[PDB]
């Protein structure tokens, strides 16, 4: 377990905003995006496929809770979830990440918005991987990866356990 | 072969204007309807959930043709065609139904509108099934059935091998 | 004042359902439509475009209330309420119609959906007009009238002061 | 006529890209966005509510050409173009700026995207305003401002005679 490190070596902070981004990539940052058309919700979470455009901001906390450290740590649950004063759609739901365990969940279940804090559909842990301060997210369901999703084709987040769909990330501080 | 009947028990004429129209069911008629969201092109088909709404009228004609005979028989290759003056989208494409043949097809292919009118993902054929003047609709990518959609989950047509799926419809007569 | 009567010349009967359909024209019956993108709650009223779409069913209702009568009178205060099983959108304001009275209200005021049985922005009656079986609807806010809308300029029902944009109707009883 | 200053006191250069951001908002920058439902085409410009987003990219150029230095001028007839890689909607129309000038056009314009190189309704001049690197835009049809729009009421750009709906802003260059 290492202290898990944003795009400028400095440790992530507990309750920090950062925004998530995909490495080695001409695209921006991940972004709540709808799935599916009519309901659409909850929405999912996509790579917006602009290049300048750095992500909707989130921020990290540790569940179950640790008590006495600032910092995030590897191969820890923690909840994700998105910061936006600004939230039209989908208020009945939270801004939690969570993977879809409805009975419609496709086979490598989507990433969705909207997990309670304390259900195990709602636990991440972060993971290094190779290249400096890029990591992999992973969930009980899981590795994060992304298919083609129906903006584009733009990435779309899933829990999938194969290994060529792994999303890697970096966290950008929101400054 | 026989001649196809409409909901009135006339047979079903060339070129003239049909709503196709699901049996036994609570719904309306087949309709235009994205399948994707952007691009949204090409449409595909759905039945609406809404009770009284009819459909998008179609017209049937002979491909490859046939001359002397202005009534639509079982068991030989035809297009359908959406019959609509406005039209205000997808333009670039045609009106006819086709297999969706692209290279993102899924296993079981997406009834697709903007097929080209020689092609072979574009010919149909009306077959018998039981109650009166009910039909079952097939091509060469299977017959035609739905699964649930996009649209709250409104039957969305599908090709298919799958006999559970298969869309049993009527031919009501554009008045 | 006098019996209302429906397409078929059969009085207008309290809370069975008809579609309001424009008189002299190649559209259809009246709709929901959106009239604003986001916020898209609350809905406006549309005529449909497409020639055969009837429009989605309304029941008439006196407000305030009238006990004795099975029928529709002219000159005397309804409420109008469109009646659908499926509503997927919009669903913490009801389906009676009601003149916009927001403070982003037009000069021309939109007709929208969501009104209170008892507030005075919910109060229609249906007037006589000149034709067989053909009405105007009135408000206190002005004459039921449309406007080119959003939808390929669909006409968009409005409340008006001015003669030339009155909205003549005839109610298509629902077979 | 001065050099016209990007946010970093740098004159703005002929054909790099800046944001175009309002001055003195917790909003982001301009981006294209649907002033219309159906058509949406052409589109309109907004200022997104979102704090992070910077806006997407434009370049200026004179028009008519003015050959000899790199640099832009106040007070001096350009272009404003949308620089993006991406562009799924309206393909058929540029990325140029432009003053609606079709037969719907609002007494108070829409800026829209689409406009033609040598049109005059696609002739804009920067103009010095008061804090540091501030600026207003002018066409022929009126100063640059906004009214709120459909999304949300976020700042929607108008050509105006009226100075309280002035649309101040500063270039970003892009980075
Ligand atoms: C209704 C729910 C909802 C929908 C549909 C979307 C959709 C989208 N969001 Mg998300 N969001 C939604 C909720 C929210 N988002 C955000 C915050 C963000 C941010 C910060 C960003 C996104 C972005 C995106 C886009 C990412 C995909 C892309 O790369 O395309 C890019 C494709 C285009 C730019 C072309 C135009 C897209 C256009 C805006 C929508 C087009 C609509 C279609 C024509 C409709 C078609 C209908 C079909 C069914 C017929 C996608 C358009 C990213 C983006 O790219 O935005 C520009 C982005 O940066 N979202 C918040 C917090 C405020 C939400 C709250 O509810
Ligand atoms: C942009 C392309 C396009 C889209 C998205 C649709 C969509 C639809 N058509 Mg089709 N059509 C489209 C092209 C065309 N249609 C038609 C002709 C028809 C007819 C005659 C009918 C349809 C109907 C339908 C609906 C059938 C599903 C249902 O049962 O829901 C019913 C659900 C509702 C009524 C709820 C509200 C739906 C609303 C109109 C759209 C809601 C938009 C979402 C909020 C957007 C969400 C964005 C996401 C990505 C975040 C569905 C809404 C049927 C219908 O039911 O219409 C009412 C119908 O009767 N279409 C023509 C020829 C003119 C087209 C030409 O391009
Ligand atoms: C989200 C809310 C909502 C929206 C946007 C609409 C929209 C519409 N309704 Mg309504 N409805 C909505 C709620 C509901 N409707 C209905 C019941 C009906 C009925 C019965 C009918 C309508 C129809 C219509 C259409 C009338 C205009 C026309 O003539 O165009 C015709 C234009 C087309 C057919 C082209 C394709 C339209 C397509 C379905 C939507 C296209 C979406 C755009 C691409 C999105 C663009 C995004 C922009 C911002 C970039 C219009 C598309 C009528 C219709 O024509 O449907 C087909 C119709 O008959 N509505 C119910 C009860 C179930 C609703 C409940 O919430
Ligand atoms: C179909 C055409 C089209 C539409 C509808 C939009 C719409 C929008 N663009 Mg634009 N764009 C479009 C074309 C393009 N855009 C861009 C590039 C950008 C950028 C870089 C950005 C935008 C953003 C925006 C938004 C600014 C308003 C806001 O503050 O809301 C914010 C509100 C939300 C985030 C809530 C969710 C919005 C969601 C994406 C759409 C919701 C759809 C509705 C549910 C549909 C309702 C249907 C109605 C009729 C019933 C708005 C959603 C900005 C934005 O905020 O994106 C997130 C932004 O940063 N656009 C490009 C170049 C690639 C386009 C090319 O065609």
């Amino acid at each position: 377990r290492e202290q898990v490190k944003d795009s400028n070596g400095n440790p992530v902070k507990r309750g920090a905003k950062y925004f998530i981004q995909p490495a080695k990539s001409n695209g921006g940052g991940l972004v709540p995006a709808a799935i599916n058309i009519l309901p659409f919700c909850p929405l999912g979470i996509t790579q917006t496929l602009l290049p300048y455009q750095p992500g909707l901001p989130v921020s990290f906390g540790y569940e179950p809770v640790i008590v006495g450290t600032d910092y995030i740590y590897t191969s820890t649950t923690i909840n994700i979830e998105f910061r936006s004063e600004i939230w039209p759609v989908c208020n009945e739901l939270s801004k939690l990440w969570a993977v879809d365990v409805s009975s419609s969940a496709a086979k490598e279940p989507a990433i969705i918005i909207g997990g309670e804090r304390t259900a195990p559909n709602s636990l991440f842990k972060i993971e290094e991987a190779t290249g400096a301060h890029t990591y992999k997210l992973t969930t009980s369901s899981g590795t994060v990866g992304t298919i083609p999703g129906p903006w584009l084709g733009a990435p779309q987040l899933i829990a999938t356990n194969d290994d060529a769909k792994t999303l890697f990330v970096k966290f950008v501080k929101v400054d």
